[PDB]
């Protein structure tokens, strides 16, 4: 039964429940419901200068769509002085959330993007929760029980959440789509705390994933009231079937998945983290120890940040000539740079924390270039600016490689970027509007943007370069030979 069966979990944890603290107990609602900031209590810090701008900023230029959102709600009671301004109201507006502290870190709850103080917070917390959870669920129960869990699609990845759901007919799945998530979904990790339900619920808004999870023998849980548990955190599952199925006339994902020990599936992160490099470090022509690709992986979506590498790769050496990857990747491999494909949000990137003491100035987005670490970040599930997908948003990133070692070689002491040129800020005072919107912001993104869609699998695209801005054009052509030929 279903009745009968959470009676069954509930008596298995009894003792286990009665033992709580009115402390255990607080921490494990506080997991629950993250703690909000209250609008009243920012406001009020907010100086009269200040208090201004807000009603004045326009906030969907940027932030996430939860910041942005909360943003409007005080707006009611970008200029230089603008974006500095949101950077540092930005790190008073997030909630107390541990487990998204641990999903955003992918567990490395020590790495510096968050004030000292509030991490250490957050560190006593999930120290103190995981050793709340300490009672397995047993040898007798582990195959006798399934549990569920409801999930958005966009919180594996944005890109496929945004065309998944069939736009022609709302109920059902993109079959084809469908087909190529459940292909390269083989493996997935949970490095917070998962809270699961131990009777099928039924979907709500935005719930099209419906996980149905087997336990192992010794997966460390505790009870929540009505028909919950919380699941110990940094476990591994094994996806053992992704089907569409048919519930109250409306199409879902089925997923089925097994528990098995982390260190299982981090072997095999390894492993292809090895190979990956070595096919590379080969086909570049490279030592064959080099370590340029790094599988940082850490979230439910596990597998696909792998398989997605490989394809982001395989366009990226499609699309750019030879002797160009060639030249800018060995420079990289000099600054000891790396190619990093996460799950975890970028601030928690030692490629990036490492050169910015200030967390105001880090940076959460789906892609970077560090020139101080010659490091390519590229953020799995997360949405771009307006781009096509992953391996475009990876060309552009090379194109800040590009305008890196260009500058470099114009002078190899006290180097700079090419577009920290006069030439080039002068093309762009002219130029800089004519291609994407996301063009216009710096010298940087606009040769940036210029060097993706010159090399873009359209063929309108590059053409409109060569028309809309045939000084920027030229000048990134004569970089590249500058390059090749140096
Ligand atoms: C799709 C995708 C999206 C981005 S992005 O984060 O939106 N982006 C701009 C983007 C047009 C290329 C970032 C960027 O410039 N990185 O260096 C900005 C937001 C700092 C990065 C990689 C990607 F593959
Ligand atoms: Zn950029």
């Amino acid at each position: 039964s279903r009745y009968e069966k959470w009676e069954k979990i509930k008596q298995h944890y009894q003792h286990w429940s009665d033992s709580l603290s009115e402390e255990g107990r607080g921490l494990l609602k506080k997991l629950q419901i993250p703690i909000e900031p209250k609008k009243d209590d920012i406001i009020h810090s907010l100086s009269q200068e200040e208090k201004e701008l807000l009603k004045r900023i326009q906030i969907d230029s940027s932030l996430s769509t939860e910041e942005k959102e909360f943003l409007k709600k005080l707006q009611i009671d970008l200029s230089e002085k603008e974006k500095e301004f949101l950077k540092k109201l930005k790190l008073d507006i997030q909630p107390y959330d541990i487990n998204q502290r641990l999903q955003d870190t992918g567990g490395l709850i020590d790495s510096p993007s968050i004030n000292l103080d509030v991490r250490k917070q957050y560190k006593r917390d999930i120290q103190n929760i995981d050793a709340l959870l300490h009672q397995s669920i047993g040898s007798t129960l582990y195959n006798k029980i399934y549990l569920y869990e409801n999930m958005n699609i966009n919180n594996l990845t944005a890109t496929l959440g945004a065309d998944l759901v069939d736009s022609t007919d709302n109920t059902k799945i993109n079959r084809g789509i469908f087909n190529e998530f459940k292909k390269n979904f083989k493996y997935s990790i949970s490095s917070n705390y998962m809270i699961v339900d131990i009777n099928e619920r039924p979907a709500l808004d935005n719930e099209r994933l419906k996980w149905r999870i087997q336990l192992s023998p010794d997966t460390r849980a505790g009870y929540l009231e009505n028909g919950k548990l919380i699941l110990q955190r940094n476990i591994g599952l094994e996806i053992k079937d992704v089907q569409i199925i048919k519930q109250s006339e409306k199409e879902y994902i089925r997923i089925d998945a097994k528990v098995v020990p982390k260190s299982k599936i981090d072997t095999k992160i390894q492993e292809a983290q090895l190979n990956i490099n070595q096919e590379w470090n080969k086909a570049l022509g490279l030592p064959k120890y080099t370590k340029l690709i790094t599988f940082n992986v850490h979230n439910r979506y596990a597998s696909n940040i792998v398989e997605s590498a490989y394809l982001i790769l395989n366009e990226w050496k499609n699309n750019i000539q030879s002797d160009l990857i060639k030249k800018v990747t060995n420079y990289l491999v000099d600054g000891n740079g790396r190619f990093v494909f996460t799950d975890i949000t970028l601030p928690n990137i030692a490629e990036q924390y490492t050169h910015q003491d200030e967390i105001y100035e880090q940076v959460h987005s789906k892609g970077l270039y560090v020139p101080e670490s010659r490091s390519i970040l590229l953020h799995g599930p997360s949405k771009g600016v307006e781009l096509r997908n992953d391996s475009e948003g990876f060309i552009h990133e090379f194109g800040h490689a590009v305008d890196d070692y260009a500058g470099y070689l114009l002078d190899k002491n006290q180097s700079d970027l090419v577009t920290n040129s006069k030439k080039f800020i002068d093309i762009f005072k002219e130029e800089g509007s004519n291609l994407t919107s996301y063009g216009r912001t710096n010298e940087a993104e606009f040769f940036a943007e210029a060097f993706r869609l010159m090399h873009s699998t359209d063929h309108a695209e590059r053409l409109k370069v060569q028309k809309n801005a045939p000084k920027t054009f030229q000048f990134i052509n004569d970089q590249i030979k500058f390059i090749i030929n140096s």
